[PDB]
């Protein structure tokens, strides 16, 4: 309902401040990283999420989790699971699963 809005306002704040979010926090510059472009069909990060949910872009919890699901299968599909942008999204994948079961 509101609060399910609410939820994921909390769990957002709490992604865009962790200490393992850099690669996540704007869109990927595929100028910069060679391949994204091929790669990745459908880029996902938080500063959109945030746009998203600034504009009540999400019509409920789940639309939302679709999209921080997406940021880290985007992630695990482009960076291998021992780069530095692998472990960073392991670690915010495995926090994003758990606060997000600490409601639902
Ligand atoms: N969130 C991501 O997938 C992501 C990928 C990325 O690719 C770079 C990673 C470092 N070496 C060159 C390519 C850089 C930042 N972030």
């Amino acid at each position: 309902m509101h609060s399910d809005l609410t939820f994921c306002e909390i769990i957002l704040m709490e992604m865009e401040s962790h200490d393992a979010a850099w690669p996540f926090l704007e869109p990927v510059n595929p100028r910069l990283v060679s391949g994204y472009r091929r790669i990745i069909k459908n880029p996902m990060d938080f500063s959109t999420m945030r746009e998203r949910l600034l504009r009540g872009g999400y019509t409920s919890s789940e639309e939302f989790a679709a999209d921080a699901l997406l940021v880290f299968d985007n992630c695990q599909t482009f960076n291998e699971d021992d780069s530095e942008v692998g472990k960073a999204g392991h670690i915010m994948r495995r926090f994003f699963e758990s606060r997000w079961e600490e409601f639902y």
